């Protein structure tokens, strides 16, 4: 019975492994940034076209000053707010590590010591997946500044554009 | 005894798994900018009028 | 290559399609990263059922 | 248990990195707050709506 418990396959492995997850980042770089047009990266490219659509300013010049400035103060803000959160939740899991340490003591059975190992696995593929989070927020943090400066650079051609033709009239 | 000791469920694991560490960071980030005037991420969104509150000359 | 105005027209092009990209690419990038959290939590679940000790290695 | 023992180490040395990105996160937070201060008093040296001008007497 016993060697039967120790040797053999028990299935674990190919256990959720059809999760796709390689999907949702590109499969190849070379053509990341001509995904809006077509081809390239397909999941970005629709959400590429919505953002295209609706990052374009609207309404008179004064309403897109303050939208513009409106952004630049709410983003410094957000990423301040995000990071202390993100902060508060980093000291709590230092504090569920500190715990499962304290667990490792009282262990008395291997069985018992080998389902803590893979515990505090887990628990680091958690921080793992946090710090691809923080990766991810700070790529945003990025291109909403970038944005913020396309939207500053739109409202600057506007009003310096060529094509205008008005002037004021001597009445 | 000793198999006793090498097969069998222990528990560990469901072990401090109720602790929701994933709520301090943003659940989706369509909205993540949105979340001063409401919605978007709530727990943000109280310190972000503080913060823009605080930073008034 | 060509006009000094296709060339103005294709670096606005550029500009802005990096930085929607830029944006497009972290969004997808963040529900993947927490439909891979779900996964974790997942395997840790089953974590709790494990018998033998091939099981659990 | 040495190894749980080194695993748990692995996983604080992983909180100290996302602590670490957090802070510079915080760090240019800061940096865009400043920028916004000094924009924020340049609008009200130059603010149009300013009514006053020095008198002759």
């Amino acid at each position: 019975r016993m060697y039967e418990a120790v040797t053999g396959g028990r299935g674990l492995g190919d256990l959720m492994r059809n999760a796709q997850l390689r999907e949702y980042l590109p499969d190849d770089l070379r053509t990341v940034y001509d995904s809006a047009n077509g081809g390239g990266y397909s999941g970005i490219s629709g959400s590429i076209n919505d953002i295209l659509r609706d990052e374009r300013l609207n309404g008179s010049v004064a309403d897109m000053r303050r939208s513009i400035e409106e952004r630049s103060r709410t983003a410094a803000a957000t990423d301040k707010a995000v990071g202390l959160r993100a902060y508060e939740g980093a000291q709590q899991r230092l504090a569920q590590i500190e715990g499962l340490m304290d667990e490792i003591s009282r262990t008395q059975d291997q069985k018992a010591i080998e389902e803590l190992q893979a515990r505090i696995a887990g628990e680091q593929a958690a921080i793992q997946n946090e710090t691809t989070k923080l990766q991810m927020i700070a790529q945003l943090r990025q291109a909403e500044q970038a944005l913020i400066s396309e939207q500053r650079r739109e409202r600057n051609m506007r009003i310096l554009s060529s094509g205008n033709q008005g002037m004021p009239t001597i009445q």
